[PDB]
C-alpha cells in the first residue's frame, strides 16, 4: 500500500496547491474520493452552474403570478399581464432548490459534520432550504392560490451564501451597527424634540395667518409633524415645509435652518463617517487574507510532500508531478516547473519552496499573436503604415467629426417640423463615416491579422460597433434607396431605424472616453472605476438582496392599493401622475424602490400610500430609507473612498 | 545694563510665541517687542475679530435694508432706509481698524517679508480698493447701486483665519482632480442630452430642445426632479426608466461622491500635519529662547534665576507656570542644559484637569444619607426620568388637543402637571446645591445649565400663575413654558452614556469645523451680494399659476430684495430640493441668462456642503478614533 499512500499524498499536495492558487481555506477532509469530489465541485463548470441557478431563482420573480410582462407600469394604461400556468414557475423553482440542496449536501460532505454544525452559514442554508421546500409544497397543494409566498423572501439569502465578498461587507455592516444605532437614537431624540418644539411654536397666532397656515398644513397633529420633520431630515420638502412660517415672520426660518444644521448635516454625515470607518482597510484586509491563505496552502502542501520521503524537504520529482497535475495558467505553470527543473536532486526546504511559489504574484503580459508576414514590399509597407498607432489618431479624429455632425444635425432638426426634415446631408455623412469605419476595420484586420486584431478588447469592441452600424446603414439604404435631396428617412410603422442607427452611432464616444488615463488627473479616476468594477460584487450583492426583499414585501403589502378611478391637489400623487410607481409587479416595485432611494419627492409617496394603504405603511418606507438611502448609499460611498485611496 | 533687559524680554516673547505656536520671523527690538505683545494680546485680537464681524454684519443694514418682519414680496413693508452717512462711517471705521492692523503686521514683520507675502499684498490691495470705492460712493450721495467694496469684505475674515488658509490650500491641491471630474460630468451631461433628444423628442415637456434637455438633465443630476423627469417616458414604456436609472447611477451616485473622495484625499492627514507643525513651532520657540538666555549669561546654559524671571514675565496658565517655576527651583542654581530646557516645556502638554470644590462637609449622622443619595448619579437618573415624564405629558396634551385648536381648551390638567414638575425641578436644584455647595453645584456645566433653565421655568410659571390664574396671552406663556421644558429635556443627552459619547463627538467636530464655517460665510456673502446686485427687484407679485410653479407654491419669500432674504434663498438653493422651481422662476423673471448664476451657486455650494464638509467630518472622526 506504499504506492497507494504515495499517490494519495500527491493528490493531497495537488489539491492544497489548487486551494492556495484560488485562495481557499484548507479545512475540507482529505480522502481518496473526497479529493475527487472537491476538485469536481470547485471546478469552473459547477460554480458557473450554481451561479446561473442563483440568477434564475432570483429572475423568477419577474415571471411569478404578479407578472412583470406588461409594456407600461401605469395603472391607467396597463393591460392584464400574461399569467403563467401553475406548474411552470413552481417546477423551475423546485429544480433550482434541488440544485441548491445538492450544493449544500456537497458542501456538508466535503467539510466535516462538526464544521457543518459549527458553521452558522451552513445551518442557515439548511433552514432556508427546508422552509422554502415546505412553503413550495404548501403553495402546490393549493393550486397556486397562496397570495403571499414567504419563500420568495429567502431567495436573496442564497446569493449571500455563495459570495465571500458579500459576507465580508455584511460583517462590516454588523461591526458598524452599534455606533449607527447610537446615532440613530440621538437622531430620533432630535426628531421628537424638534417635533414638539414646532407643534408648540406654530400653535398660536391669528386665524388664517401664516403661522396658522403652517400649523394646519404641516404641524397640526403629532404624526403629521413627525412625518414632516422626517421628510425634512432627508431634505425632500425643504422650502415647502417652512414657506408658511417663513412668510409669517422671517426669523422662523432660523428654526428650520438649525434642524438642517443638526439633523441633515451633522448626524447623517456622522453616520456616513461611521460606516466608512469599518471599510477603512477593506482591500488591504482582503489582500492580507488572500496572502495568508496562499501561504497556508503552500505550507500544508510542503508538509504533506515531506512525509513521502519517510533531512526534511520535498523531492524535485514529486513537486514536478504535482505541478503537472495542478490546474494553473500555462505561463505560471511552465515557469514554476522550469524553476523546479533548475534545482537538482537536492531536497527543497520550506522557505525556498515558498519563494518558488511566490511566482504566482507575477502579472504575466499576454503577447498578442504576431501579424502575418507578406513577401511583397508594398504589402508589408502598407501593413506597417496601417498598423501604426497614428491610424488610431486618424480614426479618433473621424469619429469626433461623426459625433459632432450627429449632434449638430440633432440640435438643428429639433426646431424644424417633424415631417419637413430633409436629412440628406446627415444621411450622406453617416453613410460616408460608416463606410470609413468598415474600411478601417478591414485595414486593421489585414495589418494585424484576424486573431491579432480580435486580441485587443478595444479593437473587438469597435469592430462589433462598426459591424452593427454597417448592418443598420445597409438596411436603411435598402429601405430608402440611396439618399437624395429631400430624403425623408422616417416612415410610419418602419421601426424608426434612423433613430436606432444614430443612437448606436453615439456609442462612438467610448473611443475618446477609453483613453482618458493618458492625462494625469483622470488616471486616478480610471483607477477608481477599475477598482469599483473589480469590487462590484461587494455592493452589488447587498443592493440586489435589499431590493429583492423590499420589492417582495411591497408586492405582498401594496399589490392593488393604487387604482385610478375612471381636481387633485397640485402637489399630490394624482396630479403629478405618479401612477407608474406602484407595487403591482416586480419591475414596478423595483422602479418605485429606486425612486424612493432617491429621496426626492419622498413625501408625495408617503402621503399617497398613507391615503391608499393606511397610516402605518410609512413605517415600511422609513425602513426603506434606513436600509437603502442611509445604509447602502453610505456603503457605496465608503467603497468609492476605499477604491480611490487604495492605489493612491 | 540694558542688554540684560533686552535679552530677557526677547526670551519672554519667544516663550510666548512657543506657547501660542507662532513663528519667530518677527523683529525683536525694545519697541517692536512691546508692540508685538500689545498686538497679539487677547484684547486686540478680540477687537479685530469683532471688527470683522461688524464689517460683515453691515450688509444687513445697507441700502437694501433687511429690517422687515416678513420676506414675502406680497406682504413686505418698506424697509427702514439708513441715512447716507451712517453705514459709510461705520465701514470707514472698520477699514481704518483693518489698516491699522495691516500696518502693525507690516511693521512687526520685515518689509521684505511684507513684499514677499502674497496675503499681505492682497490685504493692502483690498484695503486700497475698498477705500477708493468708499470715497467714490461718498462723493455721490449714496446713489451707487452696486458696491464693489462689499464683495471684498469676506476676504478680511479669510485673511485673519489661519485655519481657512489651510483648508483653502488643500482645496487648491484638490482642484486639479475636481476639474477633471467636472469635465467628465459635463461630458456625461452632453452625451445623455444628445441621447435623450434622440430617444424622446424623436418629449415636449423635458427634452424638447437643447437648453430644456440640458436643464432637465442637470436638475436630475442634482436629483431635484427625479420621478418627474421620467414619468412621461416611463409611462410610455418601462425600459425608458433604465435610461434615467443609468444617469442617476453614473452622475448623482458615482461622480458626486468621487468629488467627496477627491477632497478627502487631501484632508487625509490635515489634523496630524497641523499638530506636527505646531509642535515644531513650539520646539523652535523654546530653542530660540534657550539660545537667548544662554547668550545672556556672561559651557552654555540657562541660568535658573534668569529662567524664573522669564517665566514670571510670561503670560501663561497659573498651573503650568507654577509647575515650571517649582521645577526650576528644584533645579537649584545648577546650570540647565539644552535638552533639559527643551524637556522642561513639556509641562504644557500635561493637560491639567480642572478640579471641583469640595462638598460642604455637613454633619454625618443627620445628613450622610442625604449627601450620598443626592451626590449619586441615581438622583440624576431620577431627574431624567421625571423630565421624560414631563415630555410624555406634553406629548399627550398635544395629541389630545390636536383636533381642536390647542389654545382653546384642556390646559388645566397640563398646567397643574407643569406646576408640579417645576416644583420638583426647584426642589431638585435646591437639594443638589445643598449636597454640593453653590460653587460646587455651579462647577458642572450641565448643572449650571439645568439651574438656569429651572430658574427661568420657575419665574415664568409664577408669573403665569399670578397674572392669569390669580402683556402676553395665557396661551403664549403656556407655549413659552412648554418650549422651555422641551429645551430643558436636553439634559438627558449628557447623562445617558450612549448619547453622551455621540454628543461629545459631535461637539468636537463642531469645534474643529470653524474653517468650514468661515468658508461657508465667505461663499454665502459673495453669492448673496452678487444675487442682490443681479436679482434685486425681478420677482414682483402681480395684482391661474401652474400646479408646480413658483407662484402656486408661494415661494415669494425666496427673493433677493434684501440680504437676509438673499441668504435664505441661497440656503434653499444649497439644499438642491425644488431647484428646478427656482430655475424656471428666475428664467421667466430675470431672463434666460440667469441659470448661469444658479449653476455656479449649485457647484460652489454643493461642493462645500456635501464633499468638503464630509471630508472634514471624515478626517475629524478618524483622527479621534
Ligand atoms: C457618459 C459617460 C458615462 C460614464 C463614463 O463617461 C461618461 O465614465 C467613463 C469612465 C470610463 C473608463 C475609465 C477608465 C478605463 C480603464 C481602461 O483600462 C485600460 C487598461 C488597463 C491596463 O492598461 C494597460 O494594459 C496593457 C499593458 O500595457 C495594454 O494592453 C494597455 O495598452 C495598457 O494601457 C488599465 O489599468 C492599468 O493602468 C491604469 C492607468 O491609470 C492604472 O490605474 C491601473 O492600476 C493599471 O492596472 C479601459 C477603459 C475604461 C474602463 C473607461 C471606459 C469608459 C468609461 C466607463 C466612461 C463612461 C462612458
Ligand atoms: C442581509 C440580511 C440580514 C442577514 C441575513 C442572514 C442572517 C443570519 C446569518 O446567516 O448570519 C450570518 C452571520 C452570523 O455570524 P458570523 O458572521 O460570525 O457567522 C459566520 C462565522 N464564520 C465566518 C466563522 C463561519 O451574520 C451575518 O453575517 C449578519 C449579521 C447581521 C447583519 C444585519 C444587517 C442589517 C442591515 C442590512 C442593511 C443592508
Ligand atoms: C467642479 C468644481 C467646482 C468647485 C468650485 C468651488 C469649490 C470650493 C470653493 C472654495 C471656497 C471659495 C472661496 C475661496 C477664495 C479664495 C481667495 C484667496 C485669496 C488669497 C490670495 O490673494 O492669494 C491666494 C493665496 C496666496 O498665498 P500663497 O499660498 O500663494 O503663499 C503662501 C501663503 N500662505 C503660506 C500663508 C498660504 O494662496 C493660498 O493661500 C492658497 C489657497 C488660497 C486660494 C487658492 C484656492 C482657494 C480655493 C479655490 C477657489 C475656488 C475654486
Ligand atoms: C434597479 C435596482 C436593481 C435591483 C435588481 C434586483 C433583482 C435581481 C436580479 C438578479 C441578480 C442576479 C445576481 C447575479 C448572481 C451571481 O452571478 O452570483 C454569483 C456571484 C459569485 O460571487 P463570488 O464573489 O464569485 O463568490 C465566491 C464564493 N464561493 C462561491 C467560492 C463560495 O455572486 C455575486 O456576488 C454576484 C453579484 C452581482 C450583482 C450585480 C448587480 C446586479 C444589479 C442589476
Ligand atoms: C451664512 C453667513 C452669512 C454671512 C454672515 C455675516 C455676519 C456673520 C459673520 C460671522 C463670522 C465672523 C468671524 C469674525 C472673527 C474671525 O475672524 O474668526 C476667525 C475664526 C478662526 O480663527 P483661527 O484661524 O482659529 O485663528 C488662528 C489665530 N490667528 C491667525 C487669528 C492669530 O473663525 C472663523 O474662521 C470663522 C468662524 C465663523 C463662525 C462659524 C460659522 C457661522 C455661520
Ligand atoms: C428598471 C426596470 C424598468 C427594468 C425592467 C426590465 C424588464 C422587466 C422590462 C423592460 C422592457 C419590458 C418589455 C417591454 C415591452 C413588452 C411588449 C409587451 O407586448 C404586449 O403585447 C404588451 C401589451 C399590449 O400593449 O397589448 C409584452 C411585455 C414586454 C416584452 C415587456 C416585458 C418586460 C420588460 C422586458
Ligand atoms: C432642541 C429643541 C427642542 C430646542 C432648540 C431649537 C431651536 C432651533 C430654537 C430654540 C429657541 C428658538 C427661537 C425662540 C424664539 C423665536 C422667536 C419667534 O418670533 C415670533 O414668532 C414672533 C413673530 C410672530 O409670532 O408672529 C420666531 C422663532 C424663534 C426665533 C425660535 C426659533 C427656533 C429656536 C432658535
Ligand atoms: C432617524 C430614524 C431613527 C427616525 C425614525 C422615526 C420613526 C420611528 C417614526 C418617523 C415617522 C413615524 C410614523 C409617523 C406616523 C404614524 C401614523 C400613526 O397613526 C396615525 O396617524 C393615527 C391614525 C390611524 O392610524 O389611522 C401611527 C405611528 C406612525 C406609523 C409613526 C411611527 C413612527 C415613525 C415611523
Ligand atoms: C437666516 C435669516 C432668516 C436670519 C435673519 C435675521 C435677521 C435679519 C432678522 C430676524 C428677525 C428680524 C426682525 C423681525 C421683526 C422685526 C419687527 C419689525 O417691525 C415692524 O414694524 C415691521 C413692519 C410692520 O410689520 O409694520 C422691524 C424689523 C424687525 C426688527 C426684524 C429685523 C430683521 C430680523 C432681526
Ligand atoms: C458639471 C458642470 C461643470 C456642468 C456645467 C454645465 C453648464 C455650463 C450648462 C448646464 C446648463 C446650461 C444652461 C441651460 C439653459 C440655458 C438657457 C439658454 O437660453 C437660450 O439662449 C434660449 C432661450 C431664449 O433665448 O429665450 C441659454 C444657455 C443656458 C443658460 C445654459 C448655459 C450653460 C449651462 C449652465
Ligand atoms: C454614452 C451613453 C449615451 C451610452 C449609454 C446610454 C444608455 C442609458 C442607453 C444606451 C442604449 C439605450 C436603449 C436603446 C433602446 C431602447 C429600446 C426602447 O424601446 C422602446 O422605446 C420601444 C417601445 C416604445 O417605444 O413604446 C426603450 C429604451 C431603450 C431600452 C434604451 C434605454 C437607454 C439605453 C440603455
Ligand atoms: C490614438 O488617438 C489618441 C491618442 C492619444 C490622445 C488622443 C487620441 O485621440 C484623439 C486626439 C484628438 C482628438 C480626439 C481624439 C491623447 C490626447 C487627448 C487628451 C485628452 C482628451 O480629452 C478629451 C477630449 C475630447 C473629448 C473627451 C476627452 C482627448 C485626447 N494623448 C494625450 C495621448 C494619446
Amino acid at each position: 500500500g506504499a504506492a497507494a499512500r504515495w499517490d494519495l499524498c500527491i493528490d493531497q499536495a495537488v489539491v492544497f496547491i489548487e486551494d492556495a492558487i484560488q485562495y481557499r481555506s484548507i479545512n475540507h477532509r482529505v480522502d481518496a474520493s473526497s479529493m475527487w469530489l472537491y476538485r469536481r465541485y470547485y471546478s469552473n463548470v459547477c460554480q458557473r452552474t450554481l451561479s446561473f441557478t442563483i440568477f434564475l431563482i432570483l429572475f423568477l420573480a419577474f415571471i411569478e403570478t404578479p407578472s412583470s410582462l406588461t409594456s407600461t407600469a401605469d395603472v391607467r394604461y396597463r393591460a392584464a399581464p400574461w399569467e403563467p400556468p401553475c406548474g411552470l414557475t413552481e417546477s423551475v423553482e423546485v429544480l433550482c432548490l434541488l440544485v441548491f440542496a445538492a450544493d449544500l449536501s456537497v458542501k456538508g460532505y466535503l467539510f466535516g459534520w462538526a464544521h457543518f454544525q459549527k458553521n452558522l452559514w451552513l445551518l442557515g442554508y439548511l433552514v432556508v432550504l427546508v422552509v422554502s421546500l415546505v412553503d413550495w409544497t404548501v403553495s402546490l397543494s393549493l393550486v397556486c392560490h397562496e397570495p403571499l409566498r414567504i419563500r420568495r423572501l429567502l431567495r436573496p439569502f442564497f446569493l449571500l451564501q455563495n459570495s465571500s465578498m458579500m459576507k465580508k461587507t455584511l460583517k462590516c455592516i454588523r461591526w458598524s451597527l452599534p455606533e449607527m444605532a447610537s446615532v440613530g437614537l440621538l437622531l430620533a431624540i432630535h426628531l421628537c424634540l424638534f417635533t414638539m418644539f414646532g407643534m408648540l411654536l406654530f400653535a398660536g397666532g391669528k386665524q388664517d395667518d401664516g403661522q396658522d397656515r403652517e400649523r394646519l398644513t404641516y404641524f397640526q397633529n403629532l404624526p403629521e409633524s413627525l412625518t414632516s420633520l422626517l421628510v425634512l431630515l432627508t431634505t425632500a420638502n425643504n422650502p415647502d415645509v417652512m414657506i408658511p412660517a417663513y412668510s409669517k415672520n422671517r426669523a422662523y426660518a432660523i428654526f428650520f435652518i438649525v434642524f438642517t444644521v443638526i439633523g441633515s448635516l451633522f448626524l447623517m454625515n456622522l453616520l456616513t463617517a461611521i460606516i466608512y470607518s469599518q471599510f477603512r482597510g477593506y482591500l488591504m484586509k482582503s489582500l492580507q487574507t488572500s496572502l495568508f491563505r496562499r501561504r497556508l496552502g503552500t505550507r500544508a502542501a510542503f508538509e504533506v510532500l515531506s512525509s513521502m520521503v519517510g533531512a526534511v524537504g520535498v523531492k524535485p520529482q514529486n513537486l514536478l508531478q504535482v505541478l503537472q497535475k495542478v490546474q494553473l495558467d500555462s505561463s505560471h505553470k511552465q515557469a514554476m516547473m522550469e524553476k523546479v527543473r533548475s534545482y537538482g536532486s537536492v531536497l527543497l526546504s520550506a522557505e525556498e519552496f515558498q519563494k518558488l511559489f511566490n511566482e504566482l504574484d507575477r502579472s504575466v503580459v499576454k503577447e498578442h499573436p504576431p501579424r502575418p508576414e507578406y513577401q511583397s514590399p508594398f504589402l508589408q509597407s502598407a501593413q506597417f503604415l496601417f498598423g501604426h498607432y497614428y491610424f488610431d489618431y486618424l480614426g479618433n479624429l473621424i469619429a469626433l467629426a461623426n459625433l459632432v455632425s450627429i449632434c449638430v444635425f440633432l440640435v438643428l432638426d429639433a426646431d424644424v417640423l417633424p415631417a419637413e426634415r430633409d436629412d440628406f446631408i446627415l444621411g450622406i455623412l453617416n453613410c460616408v463615416f460608416i463606410v470609413y469605419y468598415l474600411l478601417e476595420m478591414l485595414l486593421k484586420v489585414f495589418a494585424l491579422g484576424l486573431r491579432g486584431y480580435l486580441s485587443y478588447p478595444s479593437n473587438v469592441f469597435d469592430g462589433l460597433l462598426t459591424v452593427v452600424l454597417l448592418v443598420l446603414e445597409i438596411s436603411t439604404l435598402a429601405v430608402y434607396r440611396l439618399p437624395h435631396p429631400g430624403w425623408r428617412p422616417e416612415m410610419v410603422g418602419l421601426l424608426s431605424l434612423w433613430d436606432m442607427t444614430r443612437m448606436l452611432n453615439m456609442l462612438i464616444v467610448f473611443r475618446f472616453l477609453r483613453i482618458i488615463p493618458s492625462m494625469k488627473p483622470m488616471a486616478v479616476v480610471a483607477s477608481t472605476v477599475l477598482g469599483l468594477v473589480q469590487n462590484m460584487r461587494a455592493f452589488g450583492g447587498i443592493l440586489v438582496v435589499v431590493y429583492y426583499v423590499f420589492a417582495i414585501i411591497g408586492i405582498n403589502l401594496f399589490r392593488g392599493v393604487i387604482v385610478a378611478l375612471p381636481s387633485a391637489p397640485c402637489g399630490s400623487f394624482e396630479q403629478l401622475e405618479y401612477w407608474a410607481n406602484n407595487f403591482d409587479d416586480f419591475a414596478a416595485a423595483l422602479v418605485t424602490l429606486w425612486n424612493l432611494m432617491v429621496v426626492n419627492n419622498w413625501q408625495v409617496f408617503l402621503d399617497a400610500y398613507r391615503r391608499y394603504s393606511g397610516p402605518w405603511s410609512k413605517i415600511y418606507f422609513v425602513l426603506w430609507w434606513l436600509v437603502s438611502s442611509v445604509i447602502w448609499v453610505n456603503l457605496f460611498l465608503a467603497l468609492i473612498l476605499e477604491n480611490f485611496l487604495h492605489k493612491w
